[PDB]
């Protein structure tokens, strides 16, 4: 019930930001990797910038122990603002990217 | 038929090496991200090594234009042998981690 809502919200949010970024197969291109079974939601870019290999995680979220872990954020917390608007309590949102020491 | 076989093959391969390497939430741990709808298959590790943030792609495969793109590999091409044994021809395997101009040096596809 709660997890269904949390899943729907993450997918809509990640899809919004992915589409906002992008409106040959080797130029740096964005890829969305959504796994509903494992609750893993990731947006990366991959390709070549001349001779330089590009392989960079832009946005990464997961659901574990009924909470949303923001592992990588490209939005300056705009995604967290959207989660709060979607009724997700802040205690169910963890900032994986900021060290455990700063949360307790 | 070609695509469904390729999907099954690369999902079976990614899970094999994933299980083979690792058989609570803040520690550096491995995560598998399979997207059959978009044909994106990824294995990464993520967490904290003390104050050090770890967020590293281990294995990344995608199916694009009827070909398997190995974008990141941790097996020193051991996964290629498994694909050839599954009847995937070398012309349908692209080493995305090799620069486009380097691909013709090996026995695999350029694009």
């Amino acid at each position: 019930d709660k997890l269904t809502h949390y899943r729907h919200t993450i997918q809509e949010i990640i899809k919004k930001y992915y589409d906002l970024s992008n409106s040959l197969p080797d130029t740096v291109g964005d890829r969305l990797i959504i796994d509903e079974q494992r609750d893993q939601y990731l947006w990366l870019c991959c390709g070549w910038d001349g001779k330089k290999r590009v392989q960079h995680i832009i946005l990464y979220l997961q659901i574990q122990n009924g909470k949303i872990w923001i592992e990588e954020d490209s939005t300056n917390l705009a995604i967290v603002d959207e989660m709060l608007v979607a009724g997700i309590p802040q205690t169910d949102i963890i900032l994986g990217f900021h060290h455990p020491s700063k949360r307790g």
